[PDB]
């Protein structure tokens, strides 16, 4: 039986791929579906509050054979189109008072197009640079938790907003479009583990 | 049972951390705390500084799967905002270096270990500028124990900067504890 657990940042970002599948909400508060050899489980990160906490991974679930966390990224190179679907080949977690970094390597999915992801706390709206491609909040907190049970980690990020302020009203007002892209990339993943 | 070591420099650092949990008294310095699953145990050294690092912590303790050493720390930066927690990725010996293991979901920083009080102002070499962290993660190496140090930005180095620390002790300790909570329920 395989067991892939899908982590997404927020509601907003979830939504419509718990639209795809009959989940229920189990007594432990997360959804899960189960059907032929395959389990599938939704944890979301930040449901309350103004922030996520680090206890939303911590301890980091173990007993799953994927873990794929899709969401949105800001777009921090003109040259990547909005609404578009990417799997992740490396992320970085930045601290832009220190500049110090890490990374950490990720699983890339099959048939989607490559590309670098930076997480950072703060939304990211300074403007464009060289630099960098897509910008998240969750990727490099994700995917070093799933370090920790050995477990193998894919990315999909939806380019999602320019990181401007301007930018940033597109976001607000494509959340059904970009939540289904998500759902769209990750429905071919969970079709081919079916044996 | 996985068995967590914090280290502080001295009360005023460790009180709120103290405050956590229920802890037992073993002997001076020395608090521990434990549920099935975990021992928590905490030394708060008897003098600051390289010298009190060695006598806590010479000979160094064994059976511990993780320390973590957690404090006050300098900023020698003005980019460095103060009353800001900060897990640390290396630390250097000013007057030699050592990787560090970064807790999780924690803004990143560099550390250097001096022996004598810096109050030498801003150099855009340093970062975050302590007297223990270095001393504390060399006698982890010696016993083959995982250091992490959560080290929360408490003054800038220049003259009369600890002004800022002496008046947010409390702050500055709870924002410790507010860091150091969440590892412990990493182990639960």
């Amino acid at each position: 039986m395989f067991k892939l657990l899908l982590i997404f940042a927020d509601p907003a970002e979830a939504a419509r791929t718990l639209s795809l599948f009959p989940f229920s909400l189990n007594k432990e508060n997360f959804y899960t579906y189960h059907t032929e050899n395959v389990l599938l489980d939704v944890m979301v990160l930040k449901t309350w509050g103004y922030r996520g906490v680090v206890q939303a991974l911590s301890p980091p679930p173990s007993g799953y054979d994927l873990w794929i966390n899709a969401g949105f990224a800001g777009a921090a190179n003109p040259n990547i189109p909005l609404l578009k679907t990417y799997t992740i080949t490396s992320v970085k977690e930045l601290t832009p008072t220190t500049s110090v970094e890490e990374e950490l390597e990720v699983t890339p999915i099959p048939r989607l197009p490559l590309a670098q992801l930076t997480s950072v706390r703060s939304p990211y709206r300074d403007g464009f640079h060289e630099h960098l491609q897509l910008v998240d909040m969750e990727g490099f907190f994700i995917a070093k938790q799933a370090s920790l049970v050995a477990c193998p980690c894919s990315m999909i990020k939806v380019s999602s907003d320019y990181t401007t302020r301007e930018g940033q009203d597109f976001l607000k007002n494509n959340k059904v479009k970009l939540s289904q892209k998500l759902a769209e990339a990750i429905f071919p993943i969970y079709s081919s583990f079916i044996d």
